[PDB]
């Protein structure tokens, strides 16, 4: 099964999440992580006509001023091509994710990256997924803050449940 994760806003942290915050974006698509990860000669070159059709995704490079196609072109080539086969169904799933996404807060949402904020004393979580992994910069015992949104646990739904 096919992992996706994101980017959330935070002003606190340098690149993509401080980016987000300037423009008011609260969800930024990641990636879609099939397990077989895409080695060798690309079947097609993605092109930046191509990748900018995924909406609302922002590059995590500056040097685009975190826009496109850095990221866009890196999640093509990577995990893209080799398990989607055709760069259509590929540029339809991410912008369909990204549109999900853009709604507000996804029915499944569990924290990948924070910054624990002192001033605030939350985990304020900067990369978050779909699915449950073990965390990385999240303070123990600390509430979760998804672009706002305050959670009491690492998910927004029971993982024993
Ligand atoms: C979003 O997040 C960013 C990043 O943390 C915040 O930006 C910081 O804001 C503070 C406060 O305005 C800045 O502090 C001031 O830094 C001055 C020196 O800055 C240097 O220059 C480079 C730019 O080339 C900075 O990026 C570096 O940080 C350098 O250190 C410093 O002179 C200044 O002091 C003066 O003001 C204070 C009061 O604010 C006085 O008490 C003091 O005596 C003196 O007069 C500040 O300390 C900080 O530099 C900014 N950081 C960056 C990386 O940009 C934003 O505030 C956040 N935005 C929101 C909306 O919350
Ligand atoms: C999770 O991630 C996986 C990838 O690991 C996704 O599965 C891929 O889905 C796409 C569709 O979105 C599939 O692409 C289509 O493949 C056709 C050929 O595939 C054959 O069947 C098996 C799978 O049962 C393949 O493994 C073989 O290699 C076979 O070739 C292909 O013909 C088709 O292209 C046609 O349509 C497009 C437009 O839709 C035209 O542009 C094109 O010219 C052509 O007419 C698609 O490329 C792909 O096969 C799937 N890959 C695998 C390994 O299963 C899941 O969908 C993801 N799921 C979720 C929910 O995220
Ligand atoms: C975007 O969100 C919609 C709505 O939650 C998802 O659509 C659902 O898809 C499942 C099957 O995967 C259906 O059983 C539901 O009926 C659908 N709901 C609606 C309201 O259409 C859709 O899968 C999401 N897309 C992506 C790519 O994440
Ligand atoms: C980004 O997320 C924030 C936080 O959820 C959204 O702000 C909320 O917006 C509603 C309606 O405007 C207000 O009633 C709430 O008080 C806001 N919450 C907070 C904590 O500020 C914001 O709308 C989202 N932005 C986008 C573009 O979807
Ligand atoms: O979508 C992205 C891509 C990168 N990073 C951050 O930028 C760092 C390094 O930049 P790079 O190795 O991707 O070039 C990553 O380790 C991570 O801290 C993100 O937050 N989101
Ligand atoms: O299945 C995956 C693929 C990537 N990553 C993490 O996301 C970041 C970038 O993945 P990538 O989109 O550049 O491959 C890396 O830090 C990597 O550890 C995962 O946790 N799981
Ligand atoms: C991409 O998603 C946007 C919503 O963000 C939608 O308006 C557009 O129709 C989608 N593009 C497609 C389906 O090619």
């Amino acid at each position: 099964e096919n992992i996706t994760q994101w980017n959330l806003q935070d002003n606190g942290t340098e690149g993509i999440q401080r980016a987000m915050f300037q423009r008011g974006v609260n969800r930024s698509l990641h990636g879609i992580w099939p397990e077989k990860i895409c080695t060798g000669v690309p079947s097609h070159l993605a092109t930046d006509t191509e990748l900018k059709a995924i909406h609302g995704m922002m590059d995590a490079s500056e040097k685009t001023n975190y826009t496109c196609c850095r990221l866009q072109r890196h999640e093509w080539n990577k995990h893209g091509w080799c398990n989607w086969y055709n760069i259509e169904p590929w540029i339809l799933l991410m912008n369909k994710t990204q549109a999900n996404l853009t709604e507000g807060q996804p029915l499944r949402e569990c924290a990948v990256t924070c910054r624990y904020d002192r001033d605030s004393d939350l985990n304020v979580v900067t990369q978050a997924r779909d699915s449950p992994t073990p965390l990385t910069g999240c303070k123990k015992g600390k509430n979760f803050s998804f672009a706002g949104i305050l959670v009491q646990g690492p998910c927004n739904f029971e993982i024993a449940v």
